[PDB]
C-alpha cells in the first residue's frame, strides 16, 4: 500500500 | 494539499 | 481500496 | 476540494 | 477511477 | 472550476 | 490549480 | 497510481 501527496 | 492513498 | 483529492 | 474514494 | 480538474 | 471524476 | 489523480 | 497538479 502508500500514500503520497503535499502539504 | 493534493493526496492519493490506497492499500 | 483508494481514496484522493484536493484539500 | 474534490474527492474520490473507492472500496 | 480519476478525479481531475481545476480550481 | 471544472470538474470530472469516474469510477 | 490544475489537478489529476487516479488509482 | 498517481496524483499530480499545479498549486
Amino acid at each position: 500500500g502508500y500514500m503520497l501527496g503535499s502539504a
